[PDB]
């Protein structure tokens, strides 16, 4: 698809590098119009297939057809969409409340209810992602921001479709690729995929949130992918012992190795712990 082709400089001012990928690099600008801030995600072109530099043309495609679908307030959304000979640009909204991890790192150490609220965040904007047939496929700690960490109640705002995918009916999908600790069996297995993927990662996150400890990260990349794929995991009574039966309940649903007896975005909203 063709993007615009005028140079980002005769809209927006560039400024601060908020964040930065391997092949992506995210800097603070505003628009000179409106004089308001987004964020430049500048995305390394590959531009020779036997180039192992920069995404491929198919990959930012896709990364952009499935923003630009999406409109919710607890994922990011897209501005617009540039590119050069190098680059494509995109201008995104602008999340700089951080990690939600690190504002929970504050103490006043978070209540099982409070806890709640946030998941509970998470969960919406993950049942209106999997209502379209999207599944992100990288949910995980650092992808969970906050739009700002300096207001009564803190929104969350999930990020990041680098791997997002549209499952389509027929012709299945079944790469390899995310991180080992936050990953479904069937993705180490390379296995065919779906939106249950996305629901192991938030049984992964709701453990990690409640117990401050990874549920399968292990010594080495191998041991973990192990624990994993062997869905070997315990709540250790020095983690678990202030966490309720219904909390652990809500994790054992989400934390199965067969996909199709795993819970669903809509079962989990409905589980009593959830309510």
């Amino acid at each position: 698809t063709v993007f615009r082709q005028e140079n980002v400089d005769d809209y927006y001012d560039t400024g601060e590098e908020l964040g930065s990928g391997q092949f992506a690099v995210v800097k603070k600008c505003r628009e000179k119009s409106t004089g308001l801030q987004y964020a430049a995600k500048f995305i390394k072109k590959r531009r020779t297939k036997s180039s192992r530099r920069g995404v491929s043309r198919e990959d930012i495609e896709r990364e952009v057809s499935i923003l630009k679908e999406i409109q919710h307030p607890n994922v990011i959304t897209l501005h617009e969409v540039y590119e050069n000979k190098t680059d494509v640009i995109l201008i995104l909204e602008l999340v700089a409340g951080g990690e939600l991890f690190d504002f929970l790192a504050e103490k006043e150490s978070l209540t099982e209810e409070e806890a709640t609220e946030f998941l509970k965040q998470i969960l919406n904007g993950v049942y209106y992602l999997h209502s379209l047939q999207i599944a992100h496929f990288d949910l995980k700690p650092e992808n969970i921001m906050l739009l700002d960490r300096n207001v009564p109640k803190p929104r969350i705002k999930i990020i990041d479709f680098g791997l997002a995918h549209k499952i389509d009916f027929g012709n299945e999908f079944k790469n390899i690729f995310g991180t080992p600790e936050f990953v479904a069996p069937e993705i180490v297995n390379y296995e065919p995929l779906g939106l249950e993927a996305d629901m192991w990662s938030i049984g992964v996150i709701t453990y990690i949130l409640l117990s401050g400890a990874s549920p399968f990260l292990g010594d080495t990349k191998q041991e973990t992918l192990a624990n994993v794929s062997a869905v070997n995991y315990e709540f250790e009574d020095e983690y678990f012992s202030n966490t309720s039966a219904l909390a652990k309940d809500f994790i054992r649903r989400l934390l199965v190795k067969d996909p199709k007896k795993r819970m669903t975005i809509q079962d989990s909203l409905q589980h009593p712990w959830i309510k």
